[PDB]
């Protein structure tokens, strides 16, 4: 159906301009000065208001596994919390069962998605395990499937660590397949060890999930991948950036040579661990997630000022919360609580509160470290993250001046907490357009279950391969 | 008039892809896979070359004055050499004399390039004193005449040297009229001292120019220079960053907040001053700039590091060497050698050959270390450092594997010597085209004389202030 943005201010990741915005079947068919649309157009007055690119969640994991109970928020309640909180693109985390092969598990993401995302969504594989055989599979995902983004863990130590021997094979198959190579980056046999030690000192609360996963061991985490991707010559993503010292081995590399990328998400950007030690028993369980949110209160402004001078590129949620009654599975021992906070619809508001508000950056880079990064990084560019001429019409009317509390009452997430619970910000969604529909307005969502597509993605993204394409043959 | 470049691959700083481009009047008409072109319009064929925006030289000093005389290249012959490495647009220095007036000085410099240019330039205004009056010019050149940058010197003691008062009452003042503040910092009055005490021993040739203004007295002036626009919260700009340590306190400082962009040079990307201490008094003179080449043989390669991870983000060349016999007037005494080196032919070729060809930076940092940065922040964006319908026509077909070997023997400056003799690159320019005009083809030059238009710019570039106008308003 025929939609046309006026009077809007439309701010891209490269500069900011007037000019009014026409859409038409999925797409972006005109931007300009003054009209050209047929008579019968429905209209909205975005009356200077800024129009943005749709974010872009490069990190969501719908239906993770945890201690046998799977995440809250399923492809429906998870794309319209997405949706309501101004992102219309996700790229979900298949996690595959004990025994299972990837493509099955690919297949079962694939067709729950199919039925009942509300938005465009992509996803990632993760290689629970290095069998004999894989490397057939993730040929097959890559070149039939259009997965072009793989995950392998450092941490879970006998469940789904991989040993540096295993990460270096990984590192060096994926790279040869072009695909962009993510990592859970903590270290899992000292976690194991520090883990028995806590429990040993009668330690069972949530607070001592954070003591068990100092953040030293995640840096440690960090540095040994990026040495094996340098050894490689390969690009690493490290997901999930929590702490200022894991921030800082990523930000000392950068300069050193390393095509290794950054994922701070909502959670470590908008708040901290100091929650871990609530009285409340359910407030303390809701935050744990892994890397746990640091204790150390100056971590989040840290992190966002990393962001915003380059050394961190993307914004993820790492959105997967498990309710109190699935949380309380472990209310005694804390090794036993389902790991997952939420975010997915926090996330864009967030950033700006905490990059925008504070001056740290403006709303252009606020629309790169929101999509266009991610776009670049994941292969989707010009379609999504831009608004230009032919890109997919996802599209959010953001006002940067006023409203919003966050609380666990009026949020869309099916959980009772929320770790943003009382954060007012200023800056919010007005309005939100995915596939050039109309799925918030006034305040209220209006979505329909199943409409999202899955995005192919083809591998070597240029923003990645180029240098190291150049590299190979320069230094041979 | 008409022309379509064919079978290219168009290259800009966030993408590149294959498609035609077709010029008409100054201007990029359209981009596409084909058609739509008159029987008779002069074609062509890029045979999958890279076609990629002019490069912008934001540091040229064409007609500067030291000790008493003009630099050798003049507005005809300097924009010729640049229009022959690839350069289409600079952005030159005019330099007042003892007090007198800018509006004077610009006339003069204006009246010159528009006589002599050969492609599009704009125009800073060095502030050589702090003259009673001087707020009442400043406002006339920005409002009026369409300057947007001006520079400021911490160093040449009793020359132009301001004071720190000075200094933030200039800040203060040109940051009130939304100016891009250039700051040229050396500690003059370390510098003079230093200087007397290398004399007062015997030591006169151009090693001492370079004793005499060690990196730690860039550095601090560096320091000094942001800490002055932390307080007051203004852009600031560094002009020819030449060394390892003045490039580590922007760095630092870019993380921490102020708004501070570096702008190392030809020069100190691509050689160093180990040739201060040639046995060939002229050569070694040849090398004296200031702030002068790092003795360093590491710097080249770490400077561009820097600017491959985004720590510095603009390349200019400072082009303004003296012939031998000039530079001769002070072979008794290095003190009184004109300042200034080679560069603007050189530019492109070297930023490639250090950047792209080792493997630091791909094809599109290229393009936005060479002219899409430096329009951002001189607010000449859109139009100039992108190949997109409806900017100025001005593109260069590069070849990134055709070598070129640097000599004095056959570069387009008149001097007799040049600072990067006998090196070989590896990435060059196969054709050069100026406001639509072919200008470069074949190896042979064809420019007119006085066809270059002067570009005003607007204060307030989004890219700077948007971010100063938050702080403003937030940190009161």
């Amino acid at each position: 159906d025929r939609l046309l943005i006026r009077g809007g201010r439309i701010i891209n990741d490269d500069q900011s301009f007037y000019a009014d915005v026409y859409l038409e079947d999925g797409l972006i068919k005109q931007i300009g000065e003054n009209l050209i649309v047929p008579g019968g157009v429905k209209t909205i007055e975005a009356n200077g208001r800024m129009v943005i690119p749709g974010g872009i969640d490069v990190n969501t994991y719908l239906q993770k596994p945890s201690q046998g109970m799977t995440s809250a928020d399923d492809f429906f309640q998870g794309t319209k919390a997405a949706l309501a909180g101004g992102t219309t693109m996700i790229i979900d985390h298949v996690v595959p069962e004990p025994g299972s092969s990837l493509l099955t598990s690919f297949e079962k993401w694939h067709e729950a998605a199919d039925t009942k995302s509300c938005c465009d969504y992509s996803l990632h594989v993760d290689i629970t395990s290095w069998y004999d055989g894989v490397r057939e599979e993730l040929e097959v995902l890559v070149q039939d499937k259009g997965v072009n983004s793989f995950q392998v863990y450092m941490a879970y130590k006998d469940l789904y660590q991989m040993s540096d021997s295993q990460l270096y094979e990984a590192f060096t198959f994926l790279k040869g397949l072009g695909a962009v190579i993510l990592v859970h980056a903590e270290n899992g046999d000292l976690i194991a060890q520090e883990q028995k030690r806590i429990l040993e000192m009668g330690i069972t609360g949530p607070e001592g999930h954070a003591l068990s996963r100092p953040e030293e061991l995640e840096a440690e985490a960090v540095f040994r991948a990026i040495a094996i991707a340098g050894r490689i010559n390969c690009p690493v993503y490290i997901t999930k950036v929590m702490s200022k010292s894991a921030a800082d081995i990523i930000a000392l590399a950068r300069k050193k040579g390393p095509l290794v990328f950054g994922e701070p998400i909502a959670a470590s950007l908008g708040t901290d661990g100091t929650h871990y030690w609530s009285k409340n028993w359910a407030k303390a369980a809701a935050f744990v997630t892994s890397p746990p949110l640091s204790p150390d209160p100056t971590t989040p402004d840290y992190l966002t000022s990393l962001l915003a001078c380059g050394d961190l590129q993307v914004t993820g949620s790492g959105h997967c919360p498990y309710s109190t009654a699935q949380k309380a599975v472990g209310k005694d021992n804390f090794t036993l609580i389902p790991e997952g906070v939420n975010g997915i619809e926090e996330r864009m508001t967030v950033v700006w509160d905490k990059a925008v508000a504070t001056g740290k950056m403006d709303e252009n880079q606020f629309v790169a470290v929101t999509s266009t990064n991610a776009a670049k990084i994941f292969n989707l560019y010009p379609r999504k993250g831009r608004i230009a001429v032919g890109s997919d019409a996802d599209v959010v009317i953001w006002d940067p001046d006023k409203m919003k509390t966050i609380t666990a009452k009026s949020h869309k997430s099916t959980v009772e907490y929320n770790i943003f619970e009382g954060m007012e910000c200023h800056g919010s969604p007005l309005v939100v357009i995915s596939q050039g529909k109309i799925v918030f307005e006034d305040g209220n969502i209006s979505v329909s279950k199943g409409m999202g597509r899955f995005i192919p993605r083809k591998p070597f993204p240029e923003h990645l391969y180029q240098r190291v394409r150049i590299r190979s043959k320069v230094f041979g």
